[PDB]
């Protein structure tokens, strides 16, 4: 596998309709669908250590985490939560969500390298689930 | 009192109104207004010694500084000035602003802890008074 | 010379001209256009040895680089590249920049220091030059 690398996007589906679900407001909708539409992810793995970056024109995000341990990180639309991440299997990972504080949809995500040079995220929100699909750049 | 805590609004007014006398532009104030509609307060009082961080998704604001005396911040146009805080009273701190360069309207912002479990936070550009409640999360 | 000091904007000409030949999409140019409306300049040279601060209440970017020498930073529209400033003369850097992944537009920039206290600033995406002027503050 080897997550490791600079990836940029190919697809995605359902971005907006996740926003939606987590109740971000039309002004924030749009300029978080105008801002990831050329993102730029930096993934670095050293075995279960991973440091993602996704890095946007308006809001950049950096998450550390070892798989299996308990971390501290934000929802997409910003909330702090508890994420604890795992292998389903050899080249893909989930993540449970749950917020610190306050009520919310029930969140997750999970990453997926293909075996043709594809990573692909998902992103759920309740019953909505974004599709992301990135190659190497 | 005690300002520490972590707290969320519940009320607002006069926000746009205060950004127009800024002088804010209406795509700035636009984004603005959609991102104060739910920040994350965050503050940190160890005897005269406050720590504020302010959250938004756009836009993140942190102050730290001693009542009674100056330090550097920045209007809530994002324009540098020079701040003094003081205790009006007990549960109340007020702070006026000073521009470091250029002139602008006169600004300053208040603090209050009510009995009941709020914190009042008042903004003034001039005669333009923006007041947000808040309780905590 | 010396190009130290606090600058601030007077005249600007092609700068979303400049956005749409970097492909930037038209939420995105409307936010950047907004927030370029009053940016701060902070410079500070010693020597050949400069650092150049440019804030907006959106979006804020740093460079730090010794003339001659070759660094890293970003486009106008946020992707990395290699870049060199050189002296053109006395009073005007010239700076290339090169992609370090992907294709684009070709971009550079120029400063300069004129004789009657403005600053002048161009930026090239391939045949576009948007020009800036600012005034010490
Ligand atoms: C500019 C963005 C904003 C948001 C999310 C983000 C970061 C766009 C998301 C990009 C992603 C998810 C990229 C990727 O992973 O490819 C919020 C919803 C907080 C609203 C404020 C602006
Ligand atoms: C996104 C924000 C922007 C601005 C202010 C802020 C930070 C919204 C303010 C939130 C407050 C005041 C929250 C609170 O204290 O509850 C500016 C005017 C610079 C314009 C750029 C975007
Ligand atoms: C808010 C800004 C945004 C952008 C550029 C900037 C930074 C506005 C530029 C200001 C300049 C160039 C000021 C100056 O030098 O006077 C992007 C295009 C990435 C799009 C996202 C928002």
């Amino acid at each position: 596998p080897n997550f490791s690398g600079n990836w940029k996007i190919i697809r995605s589906e359902n971005f907006e309709e996740l926003l939606k679900v987590l109740g971000v407001n039309v002004m924030l909708r749009k300029i978080a669908v105008a801002a990831a539409s050329k993102p730029a992810v930096e993934i670095k793995q050293e075995g279960d250590t991973f440091y993602i970056k996704t890095s946007t024109t308006v809001r950049t995000t950096e998450i550390n985490f070892k798989v299996g341990e308990e971390f501290e990180e934000q929802t997409v639309d910003g909330r702090p939560c508890k994420s604890l991440v795992k292998w389903e299997s050899e080249n893909k990972m989930v993540c449970e969500q749950k917020l610190l504080k306050g009520e919310g949809p029930k969140t997750s995500w999970t990453r997926e390298l293909t075996n043709d040079g594809e990573l692909i995220l998902t992103m759920t929100a309740d019953d909505v689930v974004c599709t992301r699909v990135y190659v190497r750049e």
